[PDB]
């Protein structure tokens, strides 16, 4: 297909890709208020963090303003990969960085959690995914708390984000959040651009989120 392939990435792209989806601690978070503004597009979430970890501050990145202004001040739900790489913010050492992955908390929570329906095709033979494996409570759900779990799992089950010599076989993949109403949102396994999280993750910077009920994911793998 019109996919990027594996080769062209390079091996940090392909390691913190596979730190991201794979290795690393999503930032959950329910209930939170923030009306902190950083530079005209972010907002700062001042002791996010309430254990005893590297991080106390996370800072969200929004495409604009107008993102900002539906959560600022609004009780919103996180859920997301936050880093610490080239957090350019704030507070030191101290301040982790994420791009979207905001939810609106009111009215959102659903009565009983939705599992995900993930169709998949590795070079056509269409293998079965587990009915758990992408799951969210949420009735309106970012395409990143969906896309974190799918590709979990790909890491898993099919070590996608893996050096050809340890069994990283698929080459070119494509995920598809269809949706049961507006035009799905399709991501290119491998068309990520740069090599660090700053970058990688800014992709969900849109803060794009779709139904959860009536919707499900398409996978498709190619070992080619
Ligand atoms: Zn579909």
């Amino acid at each position: 297909k019109d996919l990027r392939k594996k080769s062209e990435l390079q091996g940090t792209a392909l390691g913190n890709l596979k730190q991201i989806y794979y290795y690393n601690e999503k930032a959950k978070t329910e209930n939170k208020e923030s009306h902190d503004q950083f530079l005209q597009h972010t907002i700062l979430f001042k002791g996010f963090f309430t254990d005893h970890s590297w991080y106390n501050d996370l800072l969200v990145d929004f495409d604009s303003k107008d993102i900002v202004d539906k959560y600022k001040g609004k009780k919103v739900d996180l859920y997301g990969a936050y880093y610490g790489y080239q957090c350019a913010g704030g507070t030191p050492n101290k301040t982790a960085c994420m791009y979207g992955g905001v939810t609106l908390h009111d009215n959102n929570r659903l009565t009983e959690e939705k599992k995900v329906p993930i169709n998949l095709w590795l070079d056509g033979k269409q293998n079965t995914v587990p009915l758990e494996t992408v799951k969210t409570n949420k009735k309106n759900v970012t395409v990143q708390e969906l896309d974190l779990q799918a590709r979990r799992y790909l890491q898993e089950k099919y070590n996608l984000y893996n050096s050809d010599v340890f069994d990283g076989k698929v080459q070119r993949g494509l995920i598809v959040f269809h949706t049961s109403t507006e035009p799905s949102v399709n991501y290119d396994l491998f068309g990520a651009q740069g090599q660090y999280s700053n970058t990688l993750l800014r992709i969900y910077r849109d803060n794009k989120t779709i139904n959860s009920e009536n919707m499900h994911i398409d996978i498709y793998l190619y070992t080619s």
